[PDB]
This record gives structure tokens, C-alpha cells and sequence, in this order.
């Protein structure tokens, strides 16, 4: 058992090994494009003597994250044992070399999809942000008086083919994911992926359809198997105006029974309708995974909530460092110490806490997060909380 | 079309009405537990010429609030038109007499349950509080190391017959209800009315049993249908250790594959375990309603933030009055003023604010709230929000 | 194997056969109900050797048939072969023997609801009325404008206990029964036996209500699982006024997202809504089988359309007779004859055709009627046509 | 908003309409096929400032109706609103045109297939043929000794592949729709398209066998999921011998448990069975939609029940003229009168009785058509009943 970077060799050996671990594989001719986002030395592979084992890698991202401030981020993929090789601690030892990696080369910030919720904790991964599906029975939905865009004239959105208005999906998901914690920088090459998903595939996926608006767009198909429900694959809004102008013309679907999107917790479509519960929650899942490289870089990095008034604690991450932590008019300076600790917490809960998705109240009822002052809680809390709603970009 | 308060001979058609207008009805022998707590003056019933046609009526309730205050509330119940009279304004005239009455009463709040997300809103009730239904797959459940009562030593927990500890979960829930928004005064006849569901129904429901610690107890049953569900009926914790201690034996259930509860949004449950995904979310939905009777006492009755610093504006309701709001050191002052409106919204959605469950920012991205200031929505916010996590109390 | 009158003493094992049987058994003490309308010598056993391995009798009934004539009908009911012996001819003896009593007695026809459709063709019984299961989704069913009962005022229809209203149903259904081809005389043992349905059973059945009109009535019930569906058990009504009423009430039956009722293929809900296709027809099958045993008596009894010319054939019925048949001013008279057979049919073929649910050309089609003369064909259809289109009174 | 007729410019705005409102889309190769029924001027577009918003076509198609009379038809299809633009009376505006354009060619009935039952109403359609699902469990199916082709000798039915017996099923469909009320004319486009739907496709539909008579064929394919369901998409049989030898050999498809065909409710089929009850009835729904253009014209074209004797009245269809209406004969003479009307009803109405699936009587319930003669209503009835059963050709 042999752990190094993979040469244009170990290539063919990786994809069999992705296809015997992953159902949801694109094959070899478009992991051309996934591939680019790999820097040299982001991958790990692991031989026996040979067959590729053990692979994992990180990809070159940009996370923003509260205060609109955009991070490198390590993005952990392709991390598979063959199933030959498993309890044999290579996940472990293949995860170690790629957190050396991401560490040397400046990475404040590792993030993930996790395919269990098992596995990363382990690993100082905490869930970041949390995926929330909505189907609407859209036979009973009316609009609220108060919703906009109800007025008479013509609507702003315009039912048009995806591959048409390449250069407007873009200009529009560029501001989205500047304006929003979670929000990727999605790449050329991602965009090439997309609009070639937006087609329809012989006995698989149907054709696309996109509803543009000079601030918002919204992808959908209908689903293969139950043609009464509509999928919002992706919804961009940048504008108030923009999101109910494109839930408007989503319930004009009138051949569908039900519209379905995965969405975010903060999502205000039940309060656009005269019937709050016609918007059911119908799954709900974290999202974005987030390992804290470097505590004091990224707790500098985020901006905090201004209407919490300045204050000063010792914060321990267990094996991570002890830092005198310092949050006023809506920056922190973080600092080594080694005064008593005020608050311990494992990595993981940071990670958790970073993007505003979880608050140190809930995690400290758990005893995952540590003070015998329940006023410093009452203060994470609101300085850690984000003022715009965190939201989940795209798997990788 | 008369409308008046029902005499002792229109009781019989009242439950007549209700029988024919609710399928989980526990007859006329239990009604008479439910209706003690139904004041002088509480019901109306509309008659035809005679036979009850519409029937409403309001509970004495008292509801704890952010703050640990305890309101007085009336709690709308037994609502029914006869489906004879449907779309002839008896709904509207029954509310409104109801309201009518309850506002002369001095009652600050009205509360309800709805049995549709559709009717409520137009009346002046907005969702106050969020059911959350976690599914527990326990043969995969671990307890997270951080976790607390992991260590040797008996438990402190023990399984009981629910009948023979009334006493103890009785002082429990009055604890819990006292310290937690959202929380219910349980009467006397209630107690009576829960530890007779507790025993075992020919041809129904299954026996109820209890786990019972010093700071809190669970009540559970296997489900009819699926003998490998268990469904936690209550679960009442008033230490972060009991909501543990409880949680390690619900997980020990060795002959169940599932707990079910429905709880609220920030249980802790899933950050006690080493795989947060485990606790699945497979149902959500709107708990508690609140209508604002009075605003001024409303707004001035409960608890505010500590944590922001003090800010003046002016709010108007639709129909319900203009006020100067001063809100510091967690109190509020709200007194008449002809000044300019910053911020609009209707009586529905300060409801829908008023416990923490709902932030201003989420109902104004759906212009159910209107300000031209951005800095006033994030103080709103600040202020409304609930240190204490709201739950629901039990159903009426 | 000994045929015979079954004595006081044969009975207890009649009920055992009865029991391992029927599935929806009522038991022994409601069969005292039912045994009032056997008349002396009404019922068949076949011993071994004893107990009781094959049963069968009749019931006096009066069925209602075109021309609203009330002919003296013997009702087949409870017939049953033991499992231990089965392919031993008892049916075909306890039917031949049953037979010949009901025709000495001078009983016109036979009746009787089929357990399975294979069986009863071979001995002269055809499907005369059809079963028609519509489920209306009640929460898009707008009524038409032509729709009658839709102005101001209060609605003629009450929501009663069915218990209470005894002498209102069975004068609505008397007058019903004397109207409509396939109405059946209901005696008093059995508004006994249909009033002790209507209360709620221990973890079974649900309490059923009424809705009552002048004119009309409706007893409905929620289905036991299904609490959105409410089941029709039974609908008399003997004007178009009291039939639209009652439908606009069992609409406003706002928890219920679903009405079904077992209905004839005629019935007008459809043409009442805005949307027909809301009526969906969900289940369709025979109701009542008639056996003509006397052919001449028979044809003579009934009214014959009068929108058809006077005409006259030669009918054979196979092993049945054949006569001379003269039809005209919508009387028949039906003498022997030796002359040449214009129309031949098996007797089975003769009760479907006798009430007017199926069309001698239909018949014809699938060669069960044989003649070289489609001018005949076109006159029998016509003739034979109900201008009242036929129901089923009731299961026995 | 504009309204007028697509140029060759607008046709690919109409087929991205079209694919986002239409999930059975063909796409736009086999467009070509259908667009030659499409005359000069049969379609409407509504374009914003531009994209087609609107869309509505007609074509020009031949349709038998009772006494074998064929009638020019315009055949709506290809309607379709933008969901951005919906509540925007373009439908009202789009219908009114065409309608306008087939009066003024001289169409004396237009016709359509209903995506919904709610829509078409208030344009003047009436439902005017009835959907029959029949599904014979096959491995209990016996034929009745009365049945035909039972004896002994060859089968004249032989399995063959479709595209090699063209030119037989053109000439036994060409038999079938001249003879049948509901038949259209298949023009040769539409033979092209169905032959090609006849192979097996990759990851969809399965190859469709024929079993090919002299007088008859049945067209049929096993279900793409349940593969013990074979789905006959088409049987046409000229003679009675035909439909029961098709039948015989569809019985003897001992791989299968169950054949399903969407029929007419007057399909001989479970006549032809020992057990009629083995032919369940498994789906019912509208089929063709008929507006009658030109009451008079429409009135006077079609035949009527020649034993029904000669009678006069004076008939009103609401915005549609009033007339004196006289049948005898099996002809009608409909002429302008202002003599008081003796029978009103919306132009649907008489869509719905034109082909004879509906009673007059039964729509007279509804009170959809009002007369106070019940005598009159009686002759309807027997005028208007079709005696060939009326059927449904092809979907358009
Ligand atoms: N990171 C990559 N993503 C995608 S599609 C986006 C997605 O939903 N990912 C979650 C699921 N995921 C799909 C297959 C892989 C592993 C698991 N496609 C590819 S292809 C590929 C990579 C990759 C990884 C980086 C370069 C090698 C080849
Ligand atoms: N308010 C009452 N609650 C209950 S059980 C607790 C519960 O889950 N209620 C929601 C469902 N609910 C059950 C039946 C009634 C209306 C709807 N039982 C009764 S019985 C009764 C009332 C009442 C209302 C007040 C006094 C008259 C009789
Ligand atoms: N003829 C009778 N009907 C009924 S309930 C009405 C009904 O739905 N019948 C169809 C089903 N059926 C139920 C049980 C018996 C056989 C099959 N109950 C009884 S009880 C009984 C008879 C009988 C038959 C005549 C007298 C002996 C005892
Ligand atoms: N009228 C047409 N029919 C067909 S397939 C036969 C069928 O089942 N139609 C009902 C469903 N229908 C399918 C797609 C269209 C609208 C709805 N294919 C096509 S393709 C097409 C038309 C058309 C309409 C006339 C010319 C333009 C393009
Ligand atoms: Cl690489
Ligand atoms: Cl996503
Ligand atoms: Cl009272
Ligand atoms: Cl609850
Ligand atoms: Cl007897
Ligand atoms: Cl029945
Ligand atoms: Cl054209
Ligand atoms: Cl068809």
C-alpha cells in the first residue's frame, strides 16, 4: 500500500474505481471539465503493489461566506476505498495527506457533499448548510395580496431555451453567488456541464426549460416517471421582485399538479401565498460541509453582526489552538493565548457555526459546545447569525 | 339566521355539528373535561328558524411568551359551519362576535390550531410556532462522545406506568410550560383527559408507557400499524441532561427500528448523535396561530434581545393602530402616534413574529412587512427573536 | 346426500356453513331479521350421512320493473357447497329443486347478486342492472349555472341523526322504490337492521349521518382508513331538485377531499358540475341477475316503450318455450306458438334485456340473440329501453 | 399582445410553446406530418412586443356521425397559453378567432380531444363520445358456447408484423370509419406516423404485433414496466365474426395475465365470455369534444331512429338561434322560427346529445336542457340514440 499523487496513468484506474463507488457517474469524457478545478498535487491515489485502491481530492473553489467576502476553499471529491480495501485505515491516512496539503498551501477554508453523516465529523467536517425541499400543490395556490408583481401590464419573465441565454444565466448567478453565504464562483466549465444536462437524453432526463427576468431565472424539467411534477433544478434571484415574479409564472404551470425545489430554510415562497402550508417541507438534509483549516484566518475573514455590542473571549478548538477572540462593529481579531479557556468546542462545530446555518445555543444544549456563561452564548449566537440567509451553490 | 350564546338544550346539536364536522372526535363524555375550560359567554352557535347550523367558542388558555411572561389567551375551538350553509358569511359573523368578545374581555392574544393553512390569515392569525416531525432510525444510532450521561453508573431513568407518576410529570410539565415560549398552563381535567388516552383501546391505540427522570419524562406508544414504530406522544425536558438521559433509553427500545416525535426546529437530538443525518425531518408544519388582540400590551407584555442596543419607530397595523415603539434593555414602550409609518404590516404577521418562530427579514423579502430602512429590519429581527427556542404546547 | 326442508334443529349448521363461507358474516342474531322474508319451504339443505354441507333458499321480495309493475320476486340467497365437498353436483340439485318450488308457487322471475360472475349464466340468471361507482374530488367541483338549488335563501336539506328521522327515510324510499325499475319493497326488520348500522362500531365502522331534503335523503359515512373519503352508503331521491340539494350539500363537506357513491350508469352528477370529468367513474360492475321463469307472465307484466310502432315476432327461449310476440301502446301479450322462431336467446339473455340496463343489439353483436332481421333488432332495442333508468335497490 | 396567423418565421416559438406545455411531445420532424392538416389561415399565434405567447390551430378533418353521413370537421388542437401569461383572456381571445374563421369556411361542426374537463364547456363543447378501459384477466377467460368461431378448422387471424400489411389496414379502417359514428378519415401523414410508433424504441415502447382478419386487426404491444399486460392500442372489426376471432387469439396470448383496450361502452367483448365480469371496467373519460357551428346545418345532416313517429317542436340553443325543429323519417327539417320555444339548452348540450351518447332525459335531470313536455323529451331521446354505437376513431 503506496500513498502519492496520481500520474496520467493512475487516471483509467481511478474512473474504474468511481464507477464501482459512485451510481451517479458522468463517465470519463466529462470529468475533462470536473478535472480542470483539480490543482497539481490535489489528488491522492493508493495502489496495491497495480490497481488503484484509494483516491481523494480537492478542487480550487471560492466560498463566500457572511459579509460577502469570498474565501479559497479546498473542495473535498472523489474520495472512494474499493470495497476490496475497506478498515484498512486509508480513508484516514488518504484524508491526513490531502488536509497537509490544503493547509501548506493557504486554504483557510475545506468544504464537502457528504454522501453519509457519518463519515466527516471525524474529520473536523461540520454540516454548514441545510438543503430544504418545498413541493407546492400549485391547483390551490393564489398569491397574497401584499405579493408582488400581481399588477396588470406584461410579465417580466420570458419562457425561453437555456442555450439561448448562456451569457444572461451567468451575469445573473455571478451577482447571486457575490450577495450570498455559500454561494461558489461557478467556472466556464461548469457551465458548459449544465446547458449540456439542459437537453434531453434518449429514455433518461427530459428537455430543460428556463423562465429568464432581467434578476432571477429559474431551470426546470418535468420528472420521468410522475409527468404531474415539475422540478426547479436551480432558482437565481437577486431581487425580491425577481423571485415572486418567477413563482408566478412557476404556478402557471397549469399541466403540473405539484412544483418541487430544493431550497433553503429562509425561502419566503409560503409567505407569498394566502396558504402558508401549500409550500410542505418534503425533505430536509445538510448541504455544504465545512473543515475550519485555519481558525484565526477564517474568523478574521467573515464580517459578524453589527447589532451586538463589542465584546472579548478565550475560544479552545480541541487540537486547533487557544485564541483570545475579539467581535465589535462587525469585524473579529483573533489572537494566540494561553488564558483559561471561556468556550471549547471541537472543529467540526465551528465549521457549523461559520455560515450562521446552526447557533451555539442549539450545539451547546448538545454539549458540543462548552462555556459556564450563558450570556457569551446569548453573544455567539447573534454575532455568528447572518444577516442573508445562507444557501447551498451546487454539489461537487 | 339567528346568533346568540347556546343554551343547555344546544349542546346536543352542537355536538351533533361536530361529530358530522370532525373525524377525531372523542365524543360527549370527555367534552365535558374540554368544556370547563369554555368561560360564561365563550360560544356562539348560529340556528336555522331548530337545528345548529355554525357554532364557535373560545378556551381560557395561559400562554408563556418570550421573557418567561404568561398571557392571558383565548383559544379559538370547535369551529363549524354545517355543510348545509357553506359561502353564506357565518364564519365571518361568528368570528367576528367572537372577537368582539374577547377584545371587551381584556384578553391581550387569541391562539388556535388550524385545519387548514388557508382560512386563518384573513382574520388576523398568523403561524406562530413550527412542528417537526425527526424520524430515528436507532439501530444506526450512536451517541456523540461530547454527549452528555455516556459514563458508568446506573441511569436515571426509569420506564413506569404513567398512572401511578401523574404527580411527578405533572410538576415536570408546570416547570417546563413556566420557562419555555409557546408554553401551555395544563388544567386539572387535562391531566385527567392525557393519563386516560394512556391505557390501551380495544380495537386502537396500543398501551402508553413513560420514562421519567427527576428534570424530565417521555410518554410513547408502538404504533397500531408498523410494530416496529415507536411514536414519542411528549417528551417534556427541563435540563439539557434529562432531554439526554431520555433520549439514551428511547434509543435502547431494542425491538423498534423508529422513534418518531414531533418537536420544533432546534431540538438539540441530532447534534447528540455521532451521524446528525440519522434524525431525519419527515414532517413540518404550522403549530400555533396568534391573533394580537391588543397591540400596545402585546408588544409591551413580553421580553425583547438584551443583546441589541435601544431603537425608536413607528409601526402601523392595518386596522389596528398607529405606534411610536421604543424598544431597550429587553422592554418595550408602544404609545399612540399620528407620525410617520415606518414600517407596515397586518395584524397576521406581527402573530407570526410575535414568539421568535418567524424573522422580519423572511416576511419582508415577501413584502407581507414593508420599511424603506434595511438597519430597522435587522434591529426587528434582533429584538423578536427568541433566546428561548419557541415549542408548541399541546393541541386544543 | 339427502335433499330436504331444513328443520328447526338444521340451522346451527347452516350459520357454521354460513360463517366459513361469507366473509361479511352479521352472525346469527341478525338473521332473525332476515329469516322473516323466507317464506315455509323456501330453503334447500343437502346432509352427509349429520351435518349440513350444502344450503340455498329464496326470499319473498317485490320488484319494481318498467311501467313501474311490482312483480312477486324470489330472492336466491344463501347458497353455499362445504369445502369438503365441492365438484360433488349439490349446487346443480339444491338449484333444480329450489327452482322448481319458486315456479310452482308462481313467482314470474328470480333474483339475486352474484358472489363471482361465472356461475350463474348456466342457470338462466343474466345481469340486469349495473353498479357505477362515481368519486367526485370535491374540492375543485363547481356547480353549472343551469344547476338547479344554487339562488339565496336557506337550503331545504338538514344534517340529522338517521336514528331519529326513521319515518321520513322510508316514506322518501317508499315512494322511491314504486318509481324506479330495479326498487325493491324494503320491509320493517330490515329499516330495522339499516338503522342499527348507522351507529359507530368498536374499531370498525364509523357513525353514519343524514343529510334530509322533502324530498330526498343521503346516508354517508368516513371510510374506517381513508379519513378524506366519505362513502354514500345510500341515495333516494325522488325529484331532480332533492337529488342537485342534496349534491350541493355532500359537496360542502369541506374535510373531506373526496365523495364516492355506488350509483346506475345514468345518474345526472356529471351534467351538475362545471367540470363532468370531476365525477370520475372508479368501479363498475352486475348488480341484480334476474331469472324470467315464466316467459309469458313476464312480458306481459311490463311496460314497453310507446315511441315504437306496433309489431309482432316469434320468440324462442332455449328449453323455455317458444310465442308469439305482439308489442304495441307499450303494453305485450306473449301466446304459444309452433310457427317459425324469428328471435332465439338462452333464458340468462332474456333477464338482462328484461329491465332495459343492456340493448338486444349488444346482445346480438356477441351472437347470445340470434335473428336474420335488423329492422326486428332496432324494434326489440327500442321496445325493450326503460324510459326511468334502472337502479339497485338493495343488496340481499 | 397581438393576435394573428403564425408566419414560417413563428413556428419554432410555437414548438418551445408547445414542448413546455405538452409533456407527449413528438417534437418537430413529426410535425411535418400533422402540420399538412393544417389548411391556410387554421392557426392563431399571440406574440409580446418577439416570442409567441399564444397559440391555437385547427384542422381539417372528416367525421362520420349517425346514418353514416360525413361531415367536414374542424378539428382543434395545438392550444396553448405561456405560464407567463396566463389570466390574460388570450384563450377567450385565441377561440374566438378560430371559431369566427371555421363559421365563415363553412364548417358546419369544429371538434376537440380535452387536456382538461373544466375548459371547454364554456366555448360550446359538450363531451360527445365515451373512453371504455376494458382489462380481461385472460387466464380465466372461457368463450360462451353461443360465442362464434369456436369451431374447429384454421384460425383465420394471423400475427404479422404492421409495416408489412399497410395497404390491408388502411382498406379494413377505411370500412370501419365510414360505417361508425365518431370514425374519421386516417389520411396517409397519419398511416406513415402510426407504422413508425409500430418499432420497438431504445429505452421506451416495446415492438407492436398485429393479429390481421380479413374483416378486422389489433394493433398491440406488452406495457413497457408490467410485462404481463399487453395494451391493444387499436382494434377495428368491420363484422361481429372479426371482433370475436381478434378476440379469440388475443384470449391466447398465454404469456400474458391481462389485455387492456380503451373501447366504447357498447363492446360486445364481455358478452362473448362465460363470465361477462372477467372484461372489468378499469377506466372511463370523455373522448371527442363537438361544437356544433351551424345548428341548423348540423341538425339537418345526420340521420335519426326511424321508430320514433314524425313530431314538430321549437328548439333554442342560448346565443345560437331558435327553431323549428321536425323529424320523421329519419331525416330533420331545422328552420328560423319565433314561435315560443318548447326546448332550451347551452350549444354544448347539443354537441354532447348530436352523436347519441347522451340522453336527453339524463341531461333534462341536470336541468341542462329545460322543456316542460316529458312526452318531447321521451322522442328525443329515441330520435337522437344512435343505432351503430357511437366510437372514437383517433386522438388529434
Ligand atoms: N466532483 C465532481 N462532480 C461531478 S458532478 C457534480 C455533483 O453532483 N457531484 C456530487 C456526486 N458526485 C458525482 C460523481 C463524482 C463523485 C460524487 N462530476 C465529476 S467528474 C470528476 C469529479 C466530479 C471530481 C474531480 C475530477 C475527476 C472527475
Ligand atoms: N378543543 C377541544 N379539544 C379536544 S382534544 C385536543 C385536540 O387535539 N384538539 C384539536 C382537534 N379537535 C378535536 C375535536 C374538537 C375540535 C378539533 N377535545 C374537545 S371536546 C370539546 C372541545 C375539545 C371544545 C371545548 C368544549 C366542547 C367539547
Ligand atoms: N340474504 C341475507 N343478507 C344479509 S345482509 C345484506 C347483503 O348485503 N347480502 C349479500 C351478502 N350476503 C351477506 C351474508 C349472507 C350471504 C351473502 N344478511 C343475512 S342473514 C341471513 C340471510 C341474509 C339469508 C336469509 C336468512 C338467513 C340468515
Ligand atoms: N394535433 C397533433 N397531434 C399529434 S399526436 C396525436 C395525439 O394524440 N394528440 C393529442 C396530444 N397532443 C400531442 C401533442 C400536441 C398537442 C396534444 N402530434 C402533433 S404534432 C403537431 C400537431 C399534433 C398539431 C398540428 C400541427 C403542428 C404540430
Ligand atoms: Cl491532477
Ligand atoms: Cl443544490
Ligand atoms: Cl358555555
Ligand atoms: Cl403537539
Ligand atoms: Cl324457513
Ligand atoms: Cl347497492
Ligand atoms: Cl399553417
Ligand atoms: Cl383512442
Amino acid at each position: 500500500v503506496t500513498l502519492c499523487s496520481p500520474t496520467e496513468d493512475d487516471w483509467p484506474g481511478m474512473f474504474l474505481l468511481a464507477a464501482a463507488s459512485f451510481t451517479d457517474f458522468i463517465g470519463p469524457e466529462s470529468a475533462t471539465a470536473w478535472r480542470t478545478l483539480v490543482p497539481t498535487d490535489g489528488a491522492v491515489v493508493v495502489r496495491d503493489g497495480s490497481e488503484v485502491v484509494g483516491m481523494a481530492l480537492y478542487m480550487d473553489l471560492r466560498l463566500t461566506v457572511p459579509g460577502e467576502v469570498v474565501l479559497p476553499t479546498a473542495g473535498l471529491s472523489f474520495v472512494a476505498v474499493a470495497p476490496t480495501h475497506r478498515r484498512r485505515g486509508l480513508l484516514r491516512a488518504m484524508c491526513a495527506e490531502l488536509h497537509r496539503r490544503i493547509a501548506d498551501s493557504g486554504y483557510p477554508v475545506a468544504a464537502l457533499h457528504a454522501s453519509e453523516g457519518g463519515i466527516y465529523g471525524r474529520f473536523g467536517y461540520g454540516p454548514a448548510t441545510t438543503l430544504h425541499e418545498l413541493t407546492v400543490d400549485r391547483r390551490f395556490a393564489r398569491f397574497h395580496a401584499d405579493a408582488p408583481g400581481g399588477g396588470l401590464g406584461g410579465s417580466s419573465v420570458r419562457l425561453v431555451r437555456p442555450t439561448e441565454h448562456r451569457g444572461e444565466f451567468e451575469a445573473i448567478y455571478e451577482r447571486w453567488r457575490q450577495q450570498v453565504p455559500g454561494g461558489l464562483l461557478r467556472p466556464q466549465v461548469l457551465w458548459d456541464e449544465l446547458l449540456a444536462e439542459a437537453k434531453a437524453a434518449p429514455g433518461g432526463d427530459r428537455e430543460s426549460f428556463a423562465l429568464l427576468h432581467p434578476d432571477g431565472y429559474a431551470l426546470y424539467r418535468v420528472d420521468r416517471t410522475d409527468l404531474k411534477l415539475a422540478r426547479v433544478s436551480e432558482l437565481r434571484a437577486v431581487t425580491a421582485d425577481a423571485h415572486c415574479a418567477l413563482w408566478r409564472a412557476l404556478i402557471g404551470l397549469d399541466s403540473m399538479e405539484r412544483i418541487s425545489i430544493i431550497t433553503h430554510p429562509q425561502d419566503p415562497l409560503p409567505h407569498l401565498l394566502t396558504d402558508t402550508r401549500l409550500a410542505r417541507t418534503t425533505w430536509r438534509q445538510d448541504g455544504l460541509w465545512l473543515r475550519i483549516m485555519n481558525v484565526p484566518a477564517a474568523l478574521e475573514a467573515r464580517g459578524y453582526a453589527h447589532e451586538v455590542g463589542e465584546f472579548s473571549t478565550v475560544l479552545e478548538v480541541s487540537d486547533g489552538g487557544r485564541f483570545a477572540l475579539k467581535i465589535g462593529d462587525g469585524r473579529a481579531r483573533c489572537t494566540p493565548t494561553d488564558a483559561a479557556a471561556e468556550i471549547e468546542m471541537d472543529r467540526d462545530v465551528l465549521g457549523s457555526l461559520y455560515l450562521g446555518a446552526h447557533r451555539a445555543s442549539t450545539l451547546a444544549a448538545a454539549n458540543r459546545l462548552r462555556t459556564k456563561d450563558s450570556q457569551l452564548l446569548r453573544r455567539l449566537d447573534a454575532a455568528f447569525a447572518s444577516d442573508v440567509p445562507v444557501q447551498t451553490a451546487f454539489e461537487f
